[PDB]
């Protein structure tokens, strides 16, 4: 394809990549809410951090699809669910971590066939962060499958800071 | 009304109040993206703030939706307009600002009405951060008309940061 | 009403809520001696710095019945109940909170068909104090009945410390 | 007289101390509010000083009680005056702190002879205290009696600071 | 109502209020002029310091008027008295404390109806910074009243400092 | 003239000057919440500067008065005008200036013929201040009717602080 070809393709898999880190926002931080609620501090916490580095994520997509002349999505792609027990909150992101790796494997090679170095070097590096959630994911998923309460028990009551509040305009 | 009564009443208002921040981050960091590839430094920088308070308010609301047994919504309200021009974006911003003043002041009254002085005063708090909003992009908006290429000659390339990144999990 | 009129309407309602003020001290220190018998450290540690707000909200409706001509009652409002078993602790403290809140929001009302903006202020503030407190007994109430004796081992044994003593003349 | 009755006989009488705290406490706080309603600071202050003394000595009655196996009373011993003169409030509680010591050390002789010195360590340490709060009252009703309007206008206007304020829950 | 219609009714009050601080700034300091004249220096400082608090109340009165799209007035309410004795400066200025609170508070009530949030939180602050000030005077009253010139023989050829000087331009 | 005409003469021209203080505080007080309304910063904090030196003026002016028996006049000297633009404020304020300069250098004299030396350093040092903001008046009208929108885009956005906020009672 030519120049503008190329430029339209990889915008295609960036916006279908942001789509993604919109919903994930909003189902990691809906999880948090519930998280906070049941007073698990420090499974509250690390759910907003995981949160903000998909934030993180839908802006560095953003701004790549500007380089490239495109407009950045602002719809999330799937819908979220709520109302998720602790159990079923750490299996379901385990599951979209995973897939998540998965699509965007396959955006990364479309962005190569595009001939496009710097895309690509994007979602590597955001692979390899999704790879550390993915991580996170299961092992609080497994200590939870296996240990139930007793996990739990150490859990409850935990601070939830994420440190000092975020920099705002007020 | 009942106890479940007051509460439902409170929660409804409260997802409303929430998915119109939800929006307003999504307008405001898609207006944000369009400054920053301008490169009107200054102004992508604030633009991303607001935004960042607006994101705390959606917390705040969510917080508050929770304490009160309910679900914290995801959807926003209303469309995003993109590609709007940078005139536009202020007049728009302005509007919008004092459009949920005047929607939060609204909510404010029905939580007087049923009883619940925490989320009052929620509410009270938020729309003052609100008015400086206001009061933000109306000064801008006011630049902008009065002074045009010239007041932008100065924001040129000018520093985009918004200070320390994302404190978040990786 | 007339001036005087006004003053002693809203004395009566803070001497009320002073009233409800001082049965909470005495109630939350029963327990928390309860609690520090059981070595159950954290939890007789919190319960006591809650009892010394409750004080502190007590003082506050003395100093404003004072700026108002008014004297401060010295009687609690109800009977403290004694020999309250763990998870009871957990349960009466909550509905005393929020009974509390819901009896609070009513003086409030009070005071701004009195006219009185300074004590329906004051009003405010405790009122959020006393979610906090609210939100701290139905999350241990919480951890108590999903977690049980899990919990408990958990809290056994810990320090009881509330900080340095009692500020006081010797 | 078993264990049991010596613990029983032992409880009796540091109920009967603890009320006379819960009573004292409730006093000299009264007369705290009127002393800094006249703002009479330094006499406001230390009777805050005092009160919280008398909130330690109730504290640690009941702690001791709790080792025993007993319940600690919620219920003041006597009536609280209110609304007395600057002049009043120290030849009364001069005079009640001279009960106070009196009675104690009625209390204490019954500990030695239920043979509980730990009991009785803890009534000669509190009566040391009672001691220091008379000599205090004393010296404060005698320069009122003796030099009146002068001594008065020294302390008219002082600061009432008890220092930083108590460490609580919120 | 209309939105230029609530608008102007609130500048209204405001402009009312703002009238009433402007001649409270005028009345306060011609009675420090008198009481820095009698040598009498911390009373002088302390009425100073109160001016001044009542110039940031102007200020901030005219701050909103001006966010509203008003003209903040210039001339103040009332008439200043001089040549006042110092009883009378502090008998005067306690009514003037208590009628610009009972002022303030229907000003309030006229944002609450005319919906407008903003404005009344502003009038909230103000109201308990004029009881902070009516507590002064009645205290200073009351202290010439009981004490007379034993009271001010001890303020006598006190310091009149409020401070480092003036921030200016020169 | 003997002792005590010579006072009162001086008395005169003192007051008077203390007018033309009282109106340029309101004046410049005036275009200051309009120059921050319009988010012209430095202008904004540079004429409240000013307009703190004018009352450090009328403070001396009231203080030298009442050291010579005189009662310290409330009453400004003219009319304020407001809503003036950016161009005539400094215009306006320039002839201001000029027209005060000239008015002190003339009571000046009067305070040479009545032997008053100490009144007469006080003119001449106050003299020193009005010249330096006729010069900033000047310069900056200077800069706005030569150079327009351009020296403006410059001022737009900048801060308007003028320091810690201001040392007073509450
Ligand atoms: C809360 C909350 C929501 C709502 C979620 C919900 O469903 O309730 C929420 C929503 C969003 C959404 C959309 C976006 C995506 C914007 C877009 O691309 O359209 C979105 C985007 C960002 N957020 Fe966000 N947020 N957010 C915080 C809290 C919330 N935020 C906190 C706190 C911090 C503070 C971070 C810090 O100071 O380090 C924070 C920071 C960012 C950054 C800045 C990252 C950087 O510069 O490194 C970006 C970009
Ligand atoms: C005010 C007020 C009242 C109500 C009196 C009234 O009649 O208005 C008031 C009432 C009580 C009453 C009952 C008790 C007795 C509890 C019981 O044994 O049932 C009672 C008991 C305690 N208070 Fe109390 N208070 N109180 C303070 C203020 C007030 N307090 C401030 C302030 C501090 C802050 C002290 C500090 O931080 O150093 C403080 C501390 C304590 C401690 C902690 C001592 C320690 O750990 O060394 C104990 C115990
Ligand atoms: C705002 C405002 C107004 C209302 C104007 C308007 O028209 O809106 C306003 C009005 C007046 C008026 C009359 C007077 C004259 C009093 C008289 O002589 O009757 C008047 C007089 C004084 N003001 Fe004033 N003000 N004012 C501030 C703000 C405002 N002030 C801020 C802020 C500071 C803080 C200064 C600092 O801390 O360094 C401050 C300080 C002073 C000092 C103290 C100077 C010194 O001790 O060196 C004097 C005297
Ligand atoms: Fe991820
Ligand atoms: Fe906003
Ligand atoms: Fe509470
Ligand atoms: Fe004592
Ligand atoms: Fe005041
Ligand atoms: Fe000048």
């Amino acid at each position: 394809g030519n120049r503008e070809d190329r430029k339209a393709k990889v915008i295609e898999v960036l916006n279908k990549a942001r789509a993604m880190e919109l919903h994930a926002i909003h189902q990691y931080m809906n999880q948090h809410y519930s998280l906070d609620d049941m007073d698990y501090g420090e499974l509250a916490a690390n759910m907003k951090l995981i949160a903000i580095d998909e934030m993180r994520h839908a802006e560095n997509f953003a701004e790549r699809i500007k380089e490239l002349g495109g407009e950045p999505t602002t719809q999330k792609e799937g819908k979220v669910v709520t109302g998720q027990a602790v159990p079923v909150i750490y299996e379901s992101d385990a599951d979209q971590e995973d897939a998540t790796i998965e699509a965007y494997s396959q955006f990364l090679k479309v962005c190569k066939e595009q001939g496009d170095i710097v895309t690509a070097r994007l979602f590597e590096r955001i692979i390899e962060e999704e790879q550390a959630h993915l991580t996170y994911y299961e092992n609080i998923g497994s200590h939870i499958k296996n240990l139930g309460d007793t996990y739990l028990a150490k859990i409850a009551g935990t601070p939830s800071s994420t440190g000092t509040a975020s920099k705002g305009f007020v």
